[PDB]
């Protein structure tokens, strides 16, 4: 019993984190095989950051301008290139702790673990969702750039996020490991803002299924609904649309708990219209949307890595 | 910016997790240097569950009755002893991934990370607090026994919890790494029930300081309180007493934000009276009590 916000074990990724220094800037890099990945903004001064020409800044740098430390050991940088908004430093040694891995780009609604790091040293692990507005609600201080996000699918680490910056509202923006931003952001010091966010409907339903599995049942009711009727309600309350694919994905949980997805949608409709009337679900007074259907099944079934 | 329930990176503990089998029972063990630690209830049978005599069950075992698997490798058990409610299996290999570590017994209100494990393999990491009633609100399935709780301030792992059992209310009980239970619990299937649980007041105050640090002041008020009047009110909402020690511990956060501890207590009193009126604090619609003052300073700097 119990249901907690749970991250993947972080050990396989811890063994890949390094410190990258360029001039007066220190941040984190990811060392896989013989390449260190980090944000390209490491090469900017403050003035450059206002309007950077990355190609022009980079051509002025030599390999020896990049100081890379893996724990207490310097790595030798033997090459440097850029891919979108990530810098790739070729080093002279393959990381002996490189896990089986892939680079994947995730979709809004999908969750991942973030290993927060400072000076190449992991400090904390937590679970995040990619918001519909392509931000994450992380917890990061100065020095955290280059921290990474990941899932583990078997013994394979899927790296999906590298941290680049904090937005004025205190939410976070970054790239996939091929250097493409999530969301309409750029790596420059200019006015940028998170768009208005929405709630991830399919995940709220997953979490209601988690609640039922753990014996929290007060919100269930006799009623069902249609996708179209529910979607009119979702739209009114700034919930993402529920699609038939979402319904299909929740199929297992529906069969296990005896609550059809549209039956659970009628529960959610009532919660949106009426509130919780002083009650909690899994210890929360808000509807939680950072567990995917996969997360719920994994945690309710004890899958290991 | 931001504020998240954040665990320690689990790698140093992952490298210590093994599978322990005795008879038909399999659970997790912790391999440090040449000793594997696990719950002594691994030696109980189905018969034994209510009133096991562990000394009598143990004397009947040989080293070779304990199967210890570290990844794909069997370890050889070369000795065994019981300390309180933990079994210590001496093995013929020192774990080459042993971190710097210590064993610490914690007090209610303290937080730690839990590495949930099944069959000696890590499943997930999350943050927990030792509740005032000496339980933890974990996430554990059958087979999770022997999972551990830890902090890693510095590069040294402080092991503070080993998981033993789930109580009927669905909360969790366990021991320190010297095998002494937290709270009045025993490793028997006899009827036992946790005390009524209460809110960890000092932690809620810490978390209100966190909200201020992160730019939120809506819940402050112009009032102050005496410590005794605060406690008289808070006990009515099932809050733990705040002690002068707790007031002292909040001093740094008070100095950082400019809000006196008893002024923050007055804010909390009003929140208990009023609720949040549709607002949130650090993304929550309830008052959060699983962040310590130390946790807040670590995360917020
Ligand atoms: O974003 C931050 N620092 C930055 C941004 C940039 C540039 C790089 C491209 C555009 C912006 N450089 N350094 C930041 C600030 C405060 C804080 F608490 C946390 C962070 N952080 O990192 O998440
Ligand atoms: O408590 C559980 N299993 C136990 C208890 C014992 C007793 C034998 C005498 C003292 C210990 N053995 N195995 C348990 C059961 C269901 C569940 F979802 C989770 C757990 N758990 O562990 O957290
Ligand atoms: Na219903």
């Amino acid at each position: 019993s119990g249901f907690r916000k749970m991250a993947f074990p972080s050990g396989k990724v811890e063994g890949c984190m390094v410190q990258v220094t360029c001039g007066t800037t220190t941040l984190n890099g990811l060392w896989l095989d013989d390449v260190v990945y980090c944000p390209r903004h490491v090469i900017c001064t403050s003035e450059d950051m206002l309007n950077p020409n990355y190609e022009d800044l980079l051509i002025r740098k030599s390999n020896h301008n990049f100081l890379v430390q893996a724990g207490n050991v310097q790595l030798r940088v033997i090459g440097h290139s850029m891919q979108n908004c990530v810098l790739k430093l070729k080093v002279d040694t393959a990381n002996p702790k490189t896990p089986k891995y892939k680079f994947v780009r995730i979709q809004p609604g999908q969750t991942f673990s973030v290993l927060a790091c400072y000076n190449g040293s992991p400090s904390g692990v937590y679970q995040c969702a990619m918001r519909p507005n392509f931000t994450i609600k992380g917890s990061f201080l100065n020095g955290s750039c280059g921290s990474v996000g990941f899932n583990i699918d078997y013994d394979c680490v899927s790296f999906c996020y590298m941290h680049h910056m904090e937005l004025p509202t205190g939410v976070h923006a970054g790239t996939d490991l091929e250097g493409n931003f999530y969301g309409p952001f750029v790596d420059r010091q200019t006015a940028q803002a998170a768009g208005t966010d929405t709630t991830i409907t399919v995940n709220v339903l997953a979490w209601l299924y988690a609640a039922v599995i753990n014996g929290d049942r007060w919100f269930l009711n006799r009623f069902t609904t249609t996708l179209n009727d529910f979607n009119l309600v979702a739209m009114k309350y700034n919930y993402e649309p529920l699609t038939q694919d979402h319904v299909d994905i929740l199929g297992p949980l529906s069969a296990q708990t005896g609550i059809a997805v549209l039956d659970m949608c009628a529960s959610l409709k009532e919660l949106l219209q009426n509130g919780m009337n002083g009650r909690t679900i899994l210890g929360s007074a808000l509807l939680e949307d950072e567990f995917t259907p996969f997360d719920v099944v994994r945690q309710c079934s004890g899958v290991t890595f």
